[PDB]
């Protein structure tokens, strides 16, 4: 983990949330692919309380753009200062915060609720109440007296514990430990990499644990969860970058029993 | 009477007419916020996206009546024409939008209401898509002038007749009175093909409009002088809806008190 001490914010932004993989017109694309995920989920309104929690966060916010209007209480979270702190500058509105602007477009689009993309980022900005640091291999990943209600009503994550775990194993106990802070019957919505091994963010190069659809099947159910759902997306050829080997994408829907 | 002395007025006036004055004024914010759905513009795109929507207005040629700089009149319909004529009688005008189809950063910034457009039609489209095929069906930009019985002149470039048209704002901005009116209709009509359509959108009720120095002269009409035009002019009346402005967005650049949307259909 000490890999991590290299990454740069800017340079995954640029890598991940850029064109191509950054344009979001082709609807076939990654980008697209995530945000209905997560607008279809929520849309079903069993997903649903008071207060959420995003799990490694790192520089990014889309993944709570539809998310924000069913909690009231939004937590986000990361290992790294300087995520946190890239975080605040587009919380703040701040100078050189990065442009979400398209994602919050497009989200707007799937929704389909005429909300304009201000409105949208106006009630996220709002809605997140606090950035706070975490580490997952911490079986209190957020300490003993973190300013975060407990237990959460649902939790987000994505890229994270595949990328934060040398392998299955370790995986498998990342789970374990952010599904404490999960309240049971609460929603679990995750995302990550497919069978992807590295990676690259600047300086730094992390390793992967390549993991597969039926791996994470197995351990959301490990973990005590009820699998609601669990889609796949392939990786098309021209979202190959050289930024990683990500082979495809999934995504799951848990519910801790 | 004497239609000339009215219209050489007009022209005068409109020597003053300043683009970007008349963009800050109507398409920026508080008219150009088009976050709240009651605002003027959602209500616009809207009248245009649900038209467009019941696959009744479709061809290959249509033509737009006195565009002034603004394109937001063409979002919904560009997925249904090939082949678009802008138009407008001033010449700072038509550079305006030629700035705009140049993709030059000079230009006006329209994509909050490309978004919108995205946003309403419900098909998922991104903007800078629905912008391209809006440069990419702008087969010209002419000059007009609506008071003229070939508001095009003779031997015109336009592909005619066309098979629709729009005009937002124009006929009753550059009308003295109703008969001028009246007139300005009949005249775009012979542009429209039998059996076409025509969306107009304007002013109810308006007797003024502010475009920089240009303080201008509107005839205010009502609903009903719109439907008997129409109707006089050999249309049947498909749709006519009223939006009443509100309280804020009467913001003294005018003295509107509310804007008509009317599609009406060429019988022949
Ligand atoms: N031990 C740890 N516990 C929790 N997060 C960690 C961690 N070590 C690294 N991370 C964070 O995990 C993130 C994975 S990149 C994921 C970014 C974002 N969630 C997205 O969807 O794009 C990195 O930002 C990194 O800072
Ligand atoms: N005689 C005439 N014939 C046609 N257009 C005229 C005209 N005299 C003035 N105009 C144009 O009428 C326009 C009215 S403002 C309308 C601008 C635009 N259609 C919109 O929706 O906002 C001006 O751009 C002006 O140049």
């Amino acid at each position: 983990a000490s890999a991590y001490q290299r990454f740069e914010p800017r340079a995954y932004l640029r890598n991940n949330y850029a064109p191509p993989r950054g344009d979001l017109c082709n609807p076939n694309g990654v980008g697209p692919w995530k945000l209905r995920c997560l607008a279809q989920t929520f849309a079903t309104g069993e997903v649903s309380g008071r207060t959420l929690i995003d799990i490694g966060s790192g520089p990014t916010v889309y993944q709570l753009l539809s998310a924000c209007s069913h909690f009231e209480d939004i937590t986000m979270t990361d290992f790294l200062e300087v995520n946190r702190q890239e975080l605040g500058r587009w919380l703040q509105e701040e100078p050189g915060a990065f442009n979400w602007s398209m994602y919050s477009q497009h989200a707007c689009l799937i929704e389909g609720k005429g909300e304009c993309w201000q409105d949208k980022e106006r009630q996220l900005r709002a809605r997140v109440k606090r950035v706070l640091p975490i580490d997952v291999h911490q079986p209190q990943p957020l300490g003993a007296g973190s300013p975060a209600p407990l237990p959460a009503d649902a939790l987000v994550s994505a890229f994270c514990l595949e990328a934060v775990s040398p392998d299955l194993a370790s995986f498998q106990r990342a789970l374990d430990h952010i599904t404490t802070l999960l309240r049971p019957g609460g929603h679990l919505l995750l995302i990550g990499a497919l069978e992807e091994s590295w990676y690259l963010a600047g300086e730094a190069r992390l390793t992967v644990v390549p993991v597969s659809e039926e791996e994470v099947r197995e351990a959301l159910v490990r973990s005590g969860y009820k699998v609601r759902d669990l889609r796949t997306y392939i990786m098309p050829a021209h979202l190959q970058t050289g930024v990683d080997d990500v082979k495809g994408v999934f995504f799951a829907w848990a519910q801790k029993v």
